[PDB]
């Protein structure tokens, strides 16, 4: 007997860290058998990209190695040719430990310049970032900012700006430590 | 109150060694079920960080499928509502052929017996065949194939010598060994 789709498990919201493996379940009452379809955030995903795994026609989506671009709402069609279509949508929520992207580097300034010190991170949720001067917290001054993008800007450096520097970013899921790096002003 | 439903019976699973594999296990039921899994009638040992238990029980995923996964797999759905429900189905672990002893080089004395391994698994049980230069060995008199995959020249003669290699073929890969020489010795 011809039946119309129905999606019995509806898509949930799945948690996952990147590098693990996530899979959407889209289990499918119908005849005859139907043709499953799944977008992220409404662009169609190629069912022969091999970064996913699809299984038990369509039913199953899995994603092997979760990275952040990830994210989004993941909708499966449900179509036989008999009835009314049938979609579920839920979101995959992608967290992440911070990773620093841009680091640090050595930096040799003529005193009186303007320092930058890139610490250009990512992760979910937002890492805070914080600098360390020798092996003690930053004293913050007035020539002295964090930047939002996580830089440590030195307007007008002076001779004692000059030492070792390392940044730290932040998570509820872990914390990443960039390398010390020299800061040396030529006067 | 309705009790537990197996909506979705579960199959024949097929993975590669070190693929993920899922089993859906999709449950229709009021209250929420307790879905229990075993494997060939042992339940599943989450202390193995391999296993992913995801979606109330519903969904079993290996994240590196092994050798010792294959076999039965059974999830049992209960509610404290009318009877338990039961549905096993199988994971059979494929393997693409690997040459586990491929032939070396060999420099043998002429009227000697040589015997060229190529030890290979997989599943299904790879075939293995031999080429001497470009075109395929073709057995003889002297020379077999054995079960074991090796290459057999009983009285090796001068013109035996050349480059050859191993093919290991099953319906999922085909697997071919280094050209290795084999150098004939008259004395």
């Amino acid at each position: 007997l011809p039946k119309a789709p129905v999606i019995t498990t509806p898509l949930e919201t799945v948690d996952a860290l990147v590098e693990e493996v996530a899979t959407f379940m889209c289990a499918v009452e119908s005849y005859p058998q139907p043709e499953i379809s799944w977008t992220r955030n409404k662009i169609l995903i190629k069912l022969f990209d091999t970064r996913y795994s699809i299984r038990e026609n369509g039913q199953l989506l899995t994603i092997l190695s979760v990275e952040d671009s990830d994210d989004g709402i993941y909708c499966c069609t449900a179509n036989n040719g008999v009835g009314g279509a049938v979609e579920s949508c839920g979101a995959l929520q992608v967290k992440m430990k911070p990773k620093i992207t841009r680091p640090p580097i050595n930096v040799k300034i003529i005193e009186g310049l303007k320092a930058v010190l890139p610490c250009t991170t990512m992760g979910n949720p937002k890492p805070s970032v914080s600098w360390i001067k020798g092996d003690s917290a930053l004293r913050e001054n007035s020539r002295i900012a964090v930047l939002e993008s996580g830089s440590l800007r030195i307007h007008n450096v002076q001779k004692e700006d000059a030492g070792q520097y390392r940044c730290v970013a932040k998570n509820s899921l872990g914390t990443a430590y960039s390398k010390l790096v020299k800061l040396e002003v030529e006067v």
